[PDB]
């Protein structure tokens, strides 16, 4: 809570969880989760 952020890391932060997301995305796409809204098997498509 009390420690202070540095901007360039706060930028870079926003490309990390874009980058967490591809690596979702390209990973479930391999698992066969394909464009879905939640996290349901049923339909077997996925949010990310």
């Amino acid at each position: 809570s009390q420690i202070v952020l540095p901007p360039h890391l706060e930028r870079i932060r926003e490309k990390l969880a874009e980058n967490i997301h591809e690596l979702w995305v390209m990973n479930k796409i391999e698992l066969g989760w394909q464009y879905g809204p939640v996290r349901d098997d049923n339909k077997r498509q996925h949010p990310c």
